């Protein structure tokens, strides 16, 4: 048994809710919150900008030191950094950004990172401002992630569409 509330069960291991991931993280303090990162860990907008703002920019300060030491992530890759005030850990995962012209086939690789963590609170990768089809992202999530994932979808109309269309 865990602390996540009001999620709709989609599969054995995937659950979904219409919620602000920042507000969910603040309430649950999960072991792992997933950030929808870019390869430079520049947390400017969307879930990344919203998570970073909720940490008072501490996420960005930590990320800048990570990049200075290790260089950029790969598209499809990830790193584990602090969750600051939101979670124990933040798993920064880079899904492909269609609006930068990145290969959508890398979405499955991005979701595979979730399998290294038993439970996660996460964004629907490559959806929203990342430019991919969110129905497709949810399908790739359910077909790739085997650990327990609690998906927080910010946009209400997007949530209703994802639930109604889920196979
Ligand atoms: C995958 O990252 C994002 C996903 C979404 C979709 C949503 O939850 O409404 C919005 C903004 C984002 O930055």
């Amino acid at each position: 048994v865990n602390s996540f509330s009001g999620y709709l069960k989609l599969t054995d291991n995937v659950y979904i809710k219409n919620a602000d991931i920042v507000e969910e993280a603040k309430k649950v303090k999960p072991t792992v919150v997933v950030n929808a990162a870019n390869v430079y860990l520049k947390h400017g907008g969307g879930v990344a900008g919203a998570l970073n703002k909720a940490t008072n920019n501490a996420m960005q300060v930590e990320s800048d030191d990570y990049i200075a030491t290790n260089g950029p992530l790969k598209v499809g890759g990830s790193c584990v950094l602090s969750g600051h005030n939101l979670a124990k850990h933040c798993l920064h995962v880079v899904g492909p950004n269609v609006n930068k012209g990145e290969d959508i086939q890398l979405l499955k690789s991005a979701y595979e990172n979730f399998n290294q963590h038993e439970v996660l609170l996460a964004p629907l990768l490559s959806a929203g401002i990342f430019g991919a089809d969110p129905i497709h992202s949810l399908r790739v999530c359910v077909d790739t992630v085997r650990t327990n994932v609690y998906l927080a979808v910010f946009d209400k109309n997007l949530y209703d569409k994802l639930v109604s269309s889920f196979l």
